[PDB]
């Protein structure tokens, strides 16, 4: 909101929409984690810590008085800066319909890769366990289609004596998928018209159920872009978000080695 | 309109009519950029050049009034001329129904093939850049059903990186799609319910985006029929157009090598 | 428009409205062409090339399909920078009423200047023709007034034959006219009650029809200040303008020469 110098930078609300426009169609397809976790909606830019429900005692044994502390999840804040050039910003009023943008681009991209690597492989410095963390939820596969359908089988039956029962979902690597290629109506079939879902983040293959609450992912502040400075021929901008995630139910994931 | 001296020309009508459906049909399915660009509408027989929203700098350094001039494209127009005989049409008020029009087709043929052939390749002269020209989005591929899945889904994932999510549209030779006949079931479903157009005016594949707004064509008077004299036994027309073309966004297009 | 970052300049509107005012008062009496000849109302800040209504033939004389490009003028832009210092624009605040603008002033002079060179002697990139360049109309005239008295009924005469009546104006340079005064009544009177226009822009004097339609500046964007940047104590504006030329009809123009 206000807190981004957004008025204080020397664009029209032309520019600032192309902007805008082109680091949201970035964000829509290279944000991975967000297309199979939950999102508990903003709490603001003041929000600092969530709640664990836990209370650890620092007190002796023999103490009238007993106490101790109760137990959170810091938020992480990023930021990341780039430079746009005013010029060739300006040939867009002009009638220019590509502007060039790469900067903006790279950034962008960078951004969703550091997100998605605290999704699935977490922060030892904040206290983040990611998904590739439980290993006990692990069984074997084969480098077959009859070896793939023969492992998401027996994951069913597993998620069936958990008890979780919704719909559900591969998340498997792209290099992998190819090799599986001419299977993927029978893939559905064995997964009851589940999703799949192909990323360069893994290595290997993994199903979650999505009956809902088992991942959270907590938002203060969502990607915003905002102004800097200004230098000499360029603007200079941000990009800044605060968040934290955490995985609720382990019983709902089950990874695949292959 | 009425610079196109129709009311002139010893016709009626009917004859009139006839002649205008026939070069209707053969148009339709004979222009085959226009099956997957966007048609900017017609701006008039006037209209002469499109804006490129730039300025080239011309002044020297230490001048203290700096100018330039501004950039564009010009329009191209084109005309080509024909002759019908008139007896031969007059048979069709005696009530005959297969008059002989060999003439029209062949010059419409060839109209057809001129404006391919700019869209694909481009004019050096006009300073339009074809399609094929954008060397840099080109991925190898094979010659098995299988090549052709997976070089695809390769491409599909290069538009994700990128940003780019719409419809998904294969252009392919002909030839190239007999060899290839058997898949087109599994093509459609790997490109998620997409189009495949054959067409003889490219030696290879290529793969585009149909969201919207990447490739345009500027039409200023779209394909019209006309009179110019008439010469003893027989009438001399012609058909013209006025147009240009562009490359907005080079990221939604990538050419396949096979 | 917003194109001119004029609401990121740190000043008021009692100090815009004081360097509005001073370069509309100067470019009023130093803009002389725009005394005579018609002007194009502005078309718009994207606005690039303006119809020559022509096209010129590219193909073979052999060729099925022939073709060409339209014609057009490419437009001019032009910008000029200059600074101006914080404090004493600030003192009109306080109350002074004789603020210090001679930068203001030398830069509207200069482009004042290159306007009329445009108009009186045209630009050979871009492809301008200016008035003394028609030199098939042309009179010789002699040093007294009863000479020029003579010279302008011939100049009347040749308009008659050609079919040109409307007012008529003398263009003049001020150092000439001063040897040629004492009968400003009689020329205006030969002149059938005409305007006189003095101008150090040309060393000779010519004859108009200011019937309509001979002449024409055609403008984009018509002139504009707008805000850069600041540095240290200073800001530095600029001055702005697109337009182009044209003579449509020669024959409302003869030279004199003398
Ligand atoms: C014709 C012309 C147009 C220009 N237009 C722009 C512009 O739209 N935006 C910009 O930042 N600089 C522009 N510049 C350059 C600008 O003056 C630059 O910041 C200089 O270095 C300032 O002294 C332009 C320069 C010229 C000669
Ligand atoms: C019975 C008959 C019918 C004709 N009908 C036509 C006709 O409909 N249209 C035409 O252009 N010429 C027609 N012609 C030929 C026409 O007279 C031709 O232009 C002659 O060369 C003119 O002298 C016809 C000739 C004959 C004998
Ligand atoms: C009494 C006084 C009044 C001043 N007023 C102004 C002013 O109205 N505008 C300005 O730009 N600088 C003004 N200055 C100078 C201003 O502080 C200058 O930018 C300094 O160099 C900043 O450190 C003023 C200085 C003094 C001592």
């Amino acid at each position: 909101m206000e807190f981004l110098k957004r008025s204080f930078a020397p664009l029209t609300e032309k520019q600032w929409q192309e902007i805008d426009n082109r680091a949201r169609e970035i964000f829509k397809t290279q944000l991975y984690g967000r297309k199979f976790v939950d999102v508990e909606g903003p709490y603001g830019w003041e929000y600092a810590a969530h709640p664990l429900g836990e209370v650890e005692v620092l007190s002796d044994e023999n103490e009238v008085v007993k106490w101790g502390l109760r137990k959170s999840l810091p938020l992480i804040e990023l930021r990341a800066t780039f430079t746009l050039d005013l010029w060739e910003l300006d040939n867009l009023e002009r009638g220019k319909p590509n502007v060039d943008l790469s900067s903006l681009e790279e950034t962008v991209r960078k951004v969703a890769e550091f997100e998605d690597e605290v999704i699935f492989r977490g922060c030892e410095k904040s206290g983040v366990k990611g998904l590739l963390s439980f290993e006990e939820r692990k069984i074997e596969c084969g480098s077959t289609p009859k070896d793939l359908l023969e492992a998401i089988v027996r994951a069913l039956s597993i998620f069936s004596k958990d008890g979780i029962e919704g719909p559900y979902t591969l998340v498997i690597n792209t290099d992998r998928w190819i090799n599986f290629l001419g299977g993927e109506k029978r893939v559905e079939e064995c997964l009851r018209g589940g999703k799949i879902i192909t990323t360069p983040r893994i290595e290997d293959a993994l199903v979650v159920s999505e009956r809902g609450g088992d991942f959270k992912l907590i938002l203060g502040q969502d990607l915003s872009i905002g102004y800097e400075d200004r230098e000499k021929d360029a603007v200079r901008l941000f990009i800044t978000e605060t968040f934290t995630f955490q995985v609720v139910n382990p019983e709902a994931l089950i990874l695949l080695k292959f």
